[PDB]
């Protein structure tokens, strides 16, 4: 897996979000974890008509540029259980982080 | 119509689209953009401030299909009434499906 | 710092702090003259030993002139001083649309 950033010249940092099947989501929390990502945070949501509205899980991840790649591939791994429905992953251009205890 | 400017994002291929409407008509946009051929919508309630509730509804779509989409999710949430809701334009830089590792 | 963003006039500005500040930041963005807020409710993470924390979010989009002002009285009321304090985030937004009148921009 290889995210094309070339759009967004500059952008220090992306917000990787992935969309999955809620029982993955220790999988995932405990990898991001190991790995020494933190940040992690979790929003269940719902996936026709609304009778085939399923559970989801929502997992955002604030990292820089350089990490986008290494941290997507980590979450795909431990998402991923060979299927389809298995979800997606997003990189989103992220402006600022502001680090509330800190800031002025 | 409704023609959204997207100029200032020139080389991104991919849009999401949040919609933030009156809950009742969930059911009314989902069939909308099921009808259009959408797939992929994920939906989250939410509250706006005096906290009430509201229904939040985000597609991925790409460059091309921005403007239809947001019309027709505009047609489907429209009441006329004061508080039928916004809805966003935001860029994506990547789309990756987990199954597949494709981007 | 916005500068990567040229052209963009809108931002969406992401708060994620301790759900007893959330009156707080609320009542301060109000009197300031905010409006359209929306809030959700999330979990951070604090196999291996984890746990989920209750959070608040909070999304506001506004003018990137305003952005400054409003992230500024966001931290302040969301502060406590004590490790876990939360994070501001600030996003480019394309387009804002009205439902009710099909207005863009503004």
């Amino acid at each position: 897996i290889q995210c094309d950033l070339s759009a967004f010249p500059g952008v220090k940092f992306f917000r990787i979000e992935a969309i999955f099947r809620p029982w993955r989501l220790p999988f995932v929390i405990d990898t991001l974890s190991k790995y020494g990502i933190r940040g992690l945070t979790n929003t269940p949501v719902k996936g026709f008509g609304p009778s085939n509205l399923v559970d989801k899980e929502k997992l955002d991840i604030v990292v820089s540029r350089a990490q986008v790649d290494a941290v997507v591939r980590l979450v795909a791994a431990s998402a991923y259980t060979g299927e389809i429905g298995d979800g997606k992953i997003f990189v989103h251009p992220v402006a600022e982080v502001v680090r509330i205890r800190t800031a002025e």
